[PDB]
């Protein structure tokens, strides 16, 4: 059945909840992003009203076909009534078009769910800042200490050097990077433009790119594969076989391939600096694991909650064992007897 921190009180609201049919009582359905296992159960079969950022809406259009007039975009930054509530929409610094959503009770009662989220300082500047929250929703993914990482910023600088340095001492090596969603477009992007090539890809993952407001996309992307030394694949294909594969179907332009995996966490972030990475080698192929999140690391998610300083918090991630819930309440009430609320 729907899981309870799907479900918002006093409303008539779900969210993320598109896989449990009917949802009895339910009179709007958000969507904070275009995420699987967020839109699991959506398709042009839907007939209520779903609610969510612009980008969203282009993928529910576009990609799965959802019928026009059941899709409500909402602009962020912008006080909105759905169904008599107070709502607005903000940006969750995860992938395109992803927003964490405030609601405004009509009890006085203020809730904010973050969807999926990577916490950081410019989010209390927003309009979070103007009034108390009383309960939040909290994107819990990697809610533990050995989960540091470094910034985005630190990653696409290796990234770049990397790259660039590869195809300097070698004009024939083929740069590949993987994908399995949307979200970390700046890793191909800034090689890619690093390298002054455009970035090649598949005709179904360029139609996904072309719904997401990027500004000068069409000066970035192509489906022309000849063109570029910049090939995008699956996921699932960036390993030595997948890899040898796409080589031969390259007709010998290349004779090395630098690939790229862009990771959540991996265990050698306990360890290793960004600037100690290696890849592993077989061969003319060498393939980079590099930890690009977009979701909180534990210490930014606690900075965001010790400023926010809720009255109750409600995990939607990692809810699934006693062990893990039971760790992340022993967190969640540290951190309120270290700041004071
Ligand atoms: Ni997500």
């Amino acid at each position: 059945t729907c899981p309870f921190y799907k479900k918002i009180p006093g409303t008539g609201f779900t969210v993320d909840a598109f896989q449990y049919g009917v949802v009895e009582g339910c009179t709007a359905y958000f969507l904070t992003h275009f995420h699987s296992d967020h839109y699991a159960g959506l398709s042009k079969h839907f007939t209520f009203p779903v609610y969510c950022s612009e980008i969203t809406g282009n993928l529910l259009k576009n990609k799965l076909h959802v019928q026009e007039q059941y899709i409500h975009p909402l602009p962020l930054d912008t006080e909105c009534i759905v169904n008599g509530v107070k709502v607005v929409l903000l940006d969750a610094n995860h992938c395109p078009g992803a927003v964490m959503i405030l609601f405004y009770l009509p009890n006085g009662t203020v809730i904010l769910h973050t969807g999926d989220f990577r916490a950081d300082p410019s989010m209390e500047r927003s309009l979070l800042a103007d009034q108390k929250v009383h309960m939040l929703y909290l994107d819990t993914t990697y809610c533990s200490p050995e989960y540091t990482f470094p910034s985005q910023q630190e990653v696409i600088r290796f990234a770049i050097n990397t790259a660039f340095e590869a195809v300097t001492l070698n004009p024939h090596a083929l740069v590949v990077c993987g994908t399995y969603s949307i979200g970390k477009e700046k890793v191909f992007l800034a090689i890619a433009d690093v390298l002054g090539s455009k970035v090649g890809m598949s005709q179904e993952k360029y139609k996904t790119l072309q719904c997401l407001n990027i500004p000068e996309i069409n000066s970035l992307i192509t489906t022309d594969m000849c063109s570029s030394l910049v090939h995008l694949l699956p996921m699932m294909q960036i390993n030595f076989k997948g890899l040898q594969s796409h080589l031969k179907k390259c007709g010998g332009k290349y004779n090395q391939i630098l690939a790229f995996r862009p990771t959540g966490w991996t265990h050698s972030n306990k360890f290793t600096r960004i600037a100690d990475v290696i890849p592993q080698t077989k061969g003319n192929i060498s393939i980079y694991g590099i930890p690009y999140s977009e979701h909180s690391s534990y210490l930014e998610m606690k900075r965001f909650v010790q400023w926010l300083k809720p009255q109750k918090i409600i995990p939607t991630v990692n809810v699934g064992t006693w062990k893990s819930r039971s760790t992340m309440e022993k967190y969640f009430r540290e951190w309120k007897l270290e700041a004071g609320y």
